[PDB]
């Protein structure tokens, strides 16, 4: 069941957020935000810079001082105040994925569907895990007591990419508020609408002020003045493995604040000869293709045994050919824009290396349309390891088909890149599963599946894929500072 | 019982440790080892560069390798080497101590009862975990059978400090190979020995050849390739803040490789009037003075209140006055040398700051001898927050008391700084020890004692004192890479 | 803030609930619901016996099958079910406090603010973990591939208490619903109603039917038919030791079904002549007078040291004269009645041998009231070990001081017992607290407090006070059964 | 590589071990110990009965008194006289794998190379385990600090079976000890002999007196005493479901101690048409004839899928076919005797309801020797469910096959028993190895393989089968009582 917004989407919210107030920016400069499907203005939103960093900073900081409200309620009142949250996010799901979708250049089927189940699911789960957030008695060799505090780290920076803008703010703020942290967020550029509106739900669902502050802008400004904050205790960022290591430097130059990063993928799959060929073909389809080929676990290799490559191949490009184009908000619509014009170019960048460089094509290869910025999807087969579109993130709707003989190759092939994000198996051999799903140098590996992402499991990169995991148990980890007590006491008992 | 070594200390292991044999550095250049308590070389050592680091790093990816030894054998086989590695350290314990002393400038009954011990029941306890690393099943929605894998992270390199030479080392090595790594380490130019001839015993223990590298070598040069290795998936490092900044904005500049970092401290303690005050004075005392103050958990700056502050200063300052100087392998001897020139000058550069900055001299306050290291022990009273006394990280035999009448104010003192490694309460009223402790920004709080470590408690920073924790149950969380693994079934049950 | 309900109460829920439908007893008999402040018929409700047990059990067998909706759910959605029931029962908040207060005897302020605001606490906390019980992955010797399921354990039989209906019935359905495990749960003879009421409100929010299953009864019939039964896999059973080793005895003759018992206490606190007196004196007193002393952990045995013995007493005394007995819904009164005739007699009885023994008489001594299981809140001083009233649970608002004036004398006083639910320590010294409280058997030790009990720490007691733990983490454990999975492979890696 | 024993043979230990001395039995009586290969004496042994179980239990008492030697040291010297008794059991490898075989009917081979080897492998694992066994800190509601404490639980009795004995007493004396338990050590009546030395190596290690206390004697008198003692806190054992139901009932008559039991099965293999036939046939075979099928895992019932039973059924009986019957001592000899002429009645009984009931014999069928209780090694085919020899677990070299054609039928007939120990699936189908196992109501299942047993993984019975688990992680919990301690505080801080 589809259900849509029966008014027009009016936009209310486009300020700054700190102590739950809306404010201007210092400078009074506000910046445009357009949609990616038509090229149009939808609003202008207040520029946060270095200047309005530091308000939403302080407010962070002053929230998190000891006997504050954040500090000194119970853990399962936080729990509390998340599950509210989702309530209010369910609330206004309709006008909630409808942004989405406008601003973000998001299929609104998926935007309703998926992205807003997986945001109100995500909180939901981090909700529960407020209260059972727990340290450790320790026996200690000596006469002494000692435990442990998972303690709340303090001031996180946190800055969201535009292709699941919600989701991934979600993501951010559910963990960091359930382990006690406070936040400033710096939505993407592109996309900053939906975190205002959920911003001024944080406000309505009773958070203290302060827990919560949200900067729109810029990368090099309000993204660096975040990552280089003196009084910044950890920096959480999603994106480019580029602007990824200039995060880490700038933690390392300033205030060696925590850093956690979920970059680039180019993730690989391997179809055995014994798949069962229409599920891996559907799996890696989608894999790929999936928000305009805009995530970074793009299944963008795959790799097919040579029997049954030619098979794969031809039942991949019938699948490609099916796409209707257009506004995502459309139904039927089932490909949407490219989010703006550096992504846009890229794409047709890399699009035409795989033309020069001699991989086949097989369909797509060009624009679509006189307004957005639509691209054909498009499929390469014959594609070699050198090969630009083999190497690069594309971030796009362009899938590459390579072919195998040897499993033993074809993993060092899967291995052989600085990324690491994930990884599709797909065999009926209960043996191969295993082993080769162990051996693949990937922070998640489905087997018989592709792109199945839970709030249940932690979530992160190997190598340059990123630094530390998101979601599930583990997850929280990276949310909590841990502080070892010690007493002295007369005599210790078992 | 403090038993001593019946011959002369003959050093034999001098080169670079590469897949389980010894190497000439590739330069062919050497580096000269000192003795800090006469000022003497003691030998020469082959220096290892940037070139021997990526020996030491292609022997690690090797060792490393999908069916390899170290990989196909059982974790329990793991523990079995490093139990075997405490019992060889075990067997040496008097040569080891006596190098340590002699290399390091520390007490021997020290480096025979504390520093030898600690290390075996570290290897002990780390020999332990190996067969209880585990991962998790996981009720993730949807029909799919979910599970992690807490995989080791691969190869790891370990920048060891001269203050704990051979602590250090186990500290590193101990966790990093219970889970299933290989390491590449570089002991401090300073402190090279003991770890050269632990090398020897972990050939002995039978560890599968490029388990264990050891490079030593220069900070700017070695340590310097480390850091900015592209095939190095972590860096541990102990040592300055200054120098942690630099290694991770080198891992952020190369292959954003894992870094886990202990750092400086500027520790505090706070003295409540109604705590017992010689079990305060002695532990305040020895939290300072323990290896000539070269321990970053120095408590360097202690807080008593006004009522009982000069009874404190006193009992200090009688305690202060009590030392012998001298060689540190002579019995009785109960302060050695600093570790070298660069410290000394810092130390003394310091003492000078206190002075002339208006703190009062209660002892010491130069230099002593005609040989080595040596300073005086010191201790300041009525040191103020801005003296540089109060600020930087003395890392010599040097004492701090301040008075305070204000408990909320004397938190925010000792809250004031950019480090946050540790602190101490001492008080007789159970409120107050869980308040204070809870609300100190520190890794680990003392309370009615100081400086207890165990390998059951993790240890680490809050702040620019350091980045992750090590030992404890939480400590090898970051010498794991936790892999999730994802298989569609066609029907879950609970 | 203590709203009412604003219309009469009228009883609906009356019939045994299987299979979300209400049923007749196979006999077609009933039996009489009590109130015990006035002793008049409440009403009549079904009274089921091993025939509707065994319809019951066999419901809750059929949910539990493979495949089935219970066992196919997602995890994440049995905990919005709970989540839900939560909301539910908040709704009919009013209404489940005054049918509480009405057919239990209970002051309906506890009711409404305590009672209540404890359920929905509980459930919200047990729905939170739902998706977060998780297995683990094994490094075990040799080549194989092992994990874990932590599974329910299947239909487990849960025996409700008369002193805390509503809780209890939630600390019991709570984790074995989140764990995913069918319950048949057999209330209170004297206290059926608000289960039942529960019941309508699982059907409404959606369980699957024969998930939950409620047969009120009687203990010799339908919980003798539970304890008995050989297809019901777990029984949970809170009340007096006495019938938990019956309950223990039949699971053992029978089908050698899992066992839990929570089930007397006599709970000590030990006074230091350093404690905060008036601190002491009032938690204390709630802590044997709460719920007219109809608690498990009631403070039954107060040692106060000598010195401040004599003070103690007359505080207490004058604490124990205030307060306003009669029906618990008047607001202002302060205690209610005993829950019926048989715990009627048995707490004068023991008054009586009190008395007759030698114990000090301060207050009450008696009944109180034309109507109703009155009982005045009696105190007694001078109370020595061999006593009737110092080895016996009394469960009634009856108090023993005793002195002493050796704390080794005093632990082993406080330890010589066959129960060993809880206790409570008052004290200023820290290694006091951290010692006594280690050195007492007793499964939960309040420090300066009584009687603080949470969803987030566990539950239970030591010796014959029961086996194994409710709530927290550790209360999971007891609703899952584990099942290693070992899978050979051809070779496994780290 | 089979070392042996190069001088006959002398038993030594043959009397009661109480606080870490030798002592005849309160009685003077003394009972045989038999060679169940010649049915020759080989010594008497002092019998342990009621009053010699109090003056173990007095012992172990008082060893578990706060402030003890047991109770104060550290938990890593715990952990420590845990690994130095591995290594003594490791020196008298060959006199203990001699005894176990000569004293239990144990092939010397599998008595050195797999009992010898799993008892030093599981002490080193549980030594591993001591210095890790933690607590909690609860962010409990309220301004309360609230931990854990997982205490030892006290005195444990622990039962041992005579088919493992030295194993066995490993698997409870392990976690037990390690935990800080102390222990009153029942050995079977049949196998007391490697206990007894093992209680000699104990008192070398140097374990407290006391700590460690093992009374050879009879089930129904020392047994018995054990079950019933009102000062044991929990009693542990494995053997029949019959014994385990009057420990269960005497347990519950006494004290309520706690229990857990590990006891018979009727373990089934379902082998798919899919399966590496001989595989499947190898592990179903050594997963049956193990030990002269006495092992609670024996896979007592082997079901194939219709179109390969033929072929399983032929390959079966010629496997079984190339057995030599002989003294366990002697090398090359496969099959020892059974224990007993209990064991020896029982399984000759069974054996002919076989052939009564009209089971197909393939080969076997009645006794061998002149002396000693042998046992041909018997295969029935075309065995179905209502059989004794399919219902009733054997405990001898009695295989059963039978064939299938419906998988959801079959699955029914594996868990239509009330045994639950473990299971075997033998399937190329990676959705058939996860529903299968997950479906199987068996506490270990394995997948290609059977009878597969760490000290990592736990282990135990769903149902009729068992209470708790043993070993890994998860068995330590039965091993510990926790305490939740709950101190007031003026304000808690996340
Ligand atoms: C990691 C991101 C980039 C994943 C984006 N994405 C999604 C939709 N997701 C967003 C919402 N998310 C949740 O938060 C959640 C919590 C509980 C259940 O879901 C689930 C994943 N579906 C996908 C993909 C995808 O990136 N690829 C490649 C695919 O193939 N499919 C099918
Ligand atoms: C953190 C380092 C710099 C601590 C160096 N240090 C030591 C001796 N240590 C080295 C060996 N170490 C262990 O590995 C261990 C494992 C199990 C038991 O001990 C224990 C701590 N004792 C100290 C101090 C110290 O730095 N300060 C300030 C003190 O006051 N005391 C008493
Ligand atoms: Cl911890
Ligand atoms: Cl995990
Ligand atoms: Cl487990
Ligand atoms: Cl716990
Ligand atoms: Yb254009
Ligand atoms: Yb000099
Ligand atoms: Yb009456
Ligand atoms: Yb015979």
């Amino acid at each position: 069941d589809l259900p849509v917004l029966l008014t027009d989407l009016k936009i209310q919210y486009t300020k700054i957020f700190i102590n739950n107030e809306w404010h201007d920016s210092v400078s009074g400069k506000k910046f445009p935000v357009f949609n990616p499907a038509t090229e149009e203005e939808l609003c202008q939103v207040e520029e946060g810079d270095k200047e309005d960093v530091d308000k939403a900073v302080k407010a962070a900081r002053q929230a998190f001082q000891i006997g504050s409200p954040w500090r000194t309620m119970d853990a399962s009142e936080r729990g509390r105040l998340l599950y509210k949250l989702a309530d209010l996010i369910e609330r206004d799901r309709l006008l909630l994925a409808t942004m989405e979708s406008m601003n973000g250049g998001k299929l609104y089927s998926n935007a309703y569907l998926s992205d807003l189940a997986g945001c109100i699911k995500t909180l939901r789960y981090c909700a529960g895990w407020a209260d059972k957030i727990q340290g450790r008695t320790i026996p200690i060799d000596g006469n002494f007591f000692t435990y442990t505090r998972h303690e709340p780290i303090g001031v996180c920076g946190q800055i969201i990419p535009w292709n699941f803008p919600l989701v991934m703010l979600i993501w951010k703020i559910g963990p960091a508020l359930s382990c006690g942290n406070t936040v400033v967020v710096k939505p993407a550029e592109q996309t900053p609408l939906t975190a205002l509106h959920v911003a001024s739900l944080i406000k309505e669902a009773g958070f203290p002020p302060g827990v919560v502050n949200i900067v729109p802008g810029y990368g090099p400004t309000a993204g660096a003045a975040i990552s280089s904050h003196m009084d910044i205790d950890k920096v959480a960022f999603t994106g480019s493995t580029e602007v990824g290591k200039l995060i880490k430097e700038a933690a390392g130059k300033s205030n060696l604040k925590r850093v956690t990063l979920e970059l680039g993928g180019k993730s690989p799959c391997i179809v055995l000869a014994d798949a069962d060929l229409d599920n891996a073909v559907e799996f890696a389809h989608h894999g790929v293709f999936y928000h305009q080929g805009q995530c970074c676990i793009a299944a963008s290799r795959i790799f097919v045994e040579e029997s049954i490559y030619d098979e794969f191949v031809r039942r991949s490009v019938e699948r490609a050919k099916k796409y209707i184009l257009g506004n995502p908000l459309t139904p039927g619509v089932t490909q949407g824009p490219q989010i703006d014009k550096e992504q846009y170019d890229k794409i047709l960048d890399l699009i035409e290396s795989g033309k020069k460089e001699g991989a086949k094509l097989e369909c797509g290869g060009g624009p679509w349309g006189n307004k957005g910025y639509f691209v054909q999807p498009t499929v390469f087969s014959n594609v070699t390891d050198e090969m630009r579109i083999a190497k690069e993130e594309i971030f796009g709707p362009v899938q590459q088909i390579m072919k195998f003989k040897s499993l033993d190759d074809v993993i060092k092939r899967a291995n052989n890149t600085f990324y690491g994000l994930s990884a599709g198996v797909f065999t009926k051999d209960i043996d191969k599963a295993i082993t080769i799903s162990s051996a693949l140098q990937a922070g998640t590996v489905w087997v018989n599946c592709y792109g199945v992402v839970s709030a249940q499991c932690p979530f992160g990169g190997f190598k340059m894929s990123g630094n530390g995991r998101e979601l599930g148990e583990y997850g929280f980890h990276e949310y909590t500072e841990v502080k070892t007590v010690t007493v002295k006491i007369s005599q210790k008992n078992s």
